[PDB]
């Protein structure tokens, strides 16, 4: 079978229990399949990963691993030991097992050993047994794989799992090539495409990549995932990637944003599009959520997603008061100077209908969704405002000679800490 | 007796019921006695202030009270109709009236009316009745004060809460001066300061208001509140407020970060000025913090430099922290005499060895037991850590932000305070 579902694969604040419930019951009910856990910072999965589960962690556990079953939502229980495991250490090997065999007891038949994000270089123990990185990885890889009863799914990421990250390329990779020659068969291979958070994902790319690993891979998608930047939060479609790849792809994981409520429109869209137009998708996906909301607009939640869109597009409505906003200000000199004063009442109206979007959001009966991503929206609403206030001011100036900030400020006024500091000196 | 403790009064997600009996224990072991209940997006107490709890939150909210009671602290409920209350309908003040009794008998003693962040205009049919704004609030103020029993505590939040908010003037003022003359001598009176996020609170601005309130006011401090800007978090020290306040103030309320596990030192330090050196009570509200920042058991770490770090990277509204100035007046230096001998070399070696610092703290924390101190934070960290080393990459070459990001550049204010 074809893998379809969601992989909880980012950094931050894992999900909790009660929320993955509520994942398994919406993959189903989109005749979705699997579920990969991997959250970076659930210190046992990575940080810790030789420590056993306590009583208690391994009832939550297997109270979690029943409810993928009953939902018949496949259960993926995946391992990053490569911060500083020891390859060539036959008891880390032993407590890698160890590891695994007790998520075993609980229910668990499908795993992956992770290998992403880590150096590219080895202890000086493992550099005498291994010829290279490699070589060390799916040494183990296969080994536990085998431990295990070779089961019905085994997951591998490489540490090159994209395009960029190859080296020197991805069809000439000495590691890629050791990987497709001795990784066993029956294990698959992860893939973010091109890049880390890959805009397309071409047939060309997969195809290049399939040859020297010797599968058909399993995508890792990150598309709309947001850890990488506060600010960021994605509620576009599933966009870029063609549905011809899913005869040439073993599956497609999806890595959505930290906000839980906010992966409505991310795993709607990729339902649809694994049977596609995005901008329909959307709709579809817009429409359903609308009423989980109940006051809140389809066309409040149009401009939302279009405000918080996709990593390297933004929606058609937030494009436009982007260009209206840079043709105000560049055109602004002249304050024909009866089309500057008609865009700018014109815009001003779309800044409105930013406000009351956020204040009906703020009124809706579904808390849970509105707490998830309430600082995103107050975030636009409130650059929005001065947004407006600036064209106001920009206006003003054929009878105000005043500065567009005067006297003593807010802490609002002045935006992102240090960091923003920072950021403005680059 | 004097209040001092915590509002939580911001914006977003609120607080929880296992968090909140958190603080209580906190606010106890450092002697303050003060809790305000007003989280702004807390659906039952301002946008549907009407609705009554349901039985299940009204157990969750009875064994909150208790917490609270058990812990010494005074519990104080505050409710927020301001938005679309129509003050001259008796249907209106019944509801408000049956609302805060059901709280009552869910142990609850204190109480606030909060009118903060509304419009000055009032409905058509209130302007009939009332001649003004404040009249119409301190009229509704003083029925609910007497209703229940004139309460140990019952404080009013007014609408001009601060300085800037005050019109023309603070002194000069109808909303206060109707709010002093008329509000009943046994309610208290909110203020955030001159400002709604003040840097300092003088003593004469303390002075002028309550000559025209005719009271001396609780001060609602937002000097740690972060619900304003994503990307701001405040570890410093409480600063800016002069010991000589305590006695000309009914009491301090402190509103502070949205993440319950980053107001350590904002607690902390506030408990150390109630009983002052803003350095000082830095030092000792992180030492003590650090022993919160365990390794887990292992069957088969935090530094103090590492905390001083971070609370310097995430200080004060109004000022970062000696090694976050530090470390960006060097990046300024750098790039200003990038043009190019080996004092440029010299000192870039020494400010990217400053950057490790700020992964290594990054680092460890990642690993610390306390998870849920790590997640409250992860996103502020994480910023940080991955700017800092695009910054450090960036001077050795020399030898984003989102759709609100794109509009933030293109103004012209942006890094105007820099
Ligand atoms: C399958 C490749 N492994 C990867 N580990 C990181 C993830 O944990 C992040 O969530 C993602 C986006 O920020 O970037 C990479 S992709
Ligand atoms: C007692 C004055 N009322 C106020 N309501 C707002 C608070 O809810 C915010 O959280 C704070 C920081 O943004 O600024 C004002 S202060």
């Amino acid at each position: 079978h074809f893998l379809c579902g969601v992989v909880e694969g980012f950094y931050g604040r894992p999900w909790v229990m009660e929320q993955r419930k509520e994942l398994f019951r919406r993959l189903q009910k989109w005749e979705l399949n699997t579920y990969l856990y991997a959250p970076k910072d659930d210190y046992k999965h990575r940080m810790f990963w030789r420590e056993m589960y306590s009583v208690e962690e391994a009832e939550q556990l297997m109270t979690l691993i029943s409810a993928a079953r009953e939902y018949e939502i496949e259960f993926i229980y995946a391992i990053s030991p490569g911060l500083d495991i020891t390859f060539s250490n036959p008891k880390e090997v032993s407590t890698l097992k160890r590891k695994l065999d007790q998520v075993s007891q609980f229910g668990c038949r499908s795993f992956a050993l992770l290998f992403d994000d880590i150096d590219h270089n080895m202890c000086a123990a493992d550099k005498e047994v291994f010829s290279s990185f490699a070589h060390a990885q799916v040494s183990i890889t296969n080994e536990i794989y085998q431990y295990l009863g070779e089961p019905e799914t085994f997951l591998f990421c490489p540490t090159e799992y994209c395009g960029t990250f190859c080296y020197p390329n991805v069809s000439q990779s000495p590691y890629l090539r050791t990987v497709g020659e001795k990784l066993l068969p029956g294990i698959e291979v992860l893939w973010t495409g091109p890049k880390v958070v890959s805009k397309e994902i071409p047939v060309e790319s997969i195809e290049e990549v399939s040859k020297i690993i010797k599968r058909a891979p399993v995508i890792w998608d990150n598309i709309h995932a947001n850890d990488y930047d506060q600010k960021r939060l994605f509620l576009g479609p599933y966009k870029g990637r063609s549905t011809e790849l899913i005869p040439r792809l073993k599956g497609v994981l999806t890595n959505p944003n930290c906000e839980f409520e906010a992966n409505y429109v991310a795993i709607h869209t990729l339902a649809t599009w694994y049977k596609y137009s995005p901008q329909m998708a959307l709709k579809l996906a817009l429409t359903e959520w609308l009423q989980e909301f109940g006051s809140v607009t389809l066309e409040d939640l149009q401009l939302l997603a279009d405000l918080f869109y996709l990593p390297y597009e933004h929606g058609p409505k937030g494009a436009q008061m982007l260009r209206e906003f840079q043709w105000l200000r560049a055109n602004s000199s002249v304050v024909k100077i009866e089309e500057w004063r008609s865009r700018a009442a014109k815009f001003e109206e779309m800044c409105g209908l930013v406000m009351g979007m956020f204040t009906r959001l703020s009124n809706c009966a579904n808390r849970t969704i509105l707490y998830d991503m309430y600082s995103y929206v107050w975030d636009i609403k409130s650059i929005m405002s001065m947004v407006k206030s600036f064209v106001q001011w920009l206006g003003c100036r054929s009878h105000s000679s005043a500065q567009f900030l005067i006297g003593d400020q807010e802490p609002w006024a002045f935006r992102g800490g240090l960091a923003g500091e920072f950021q403005r000196l680059l």
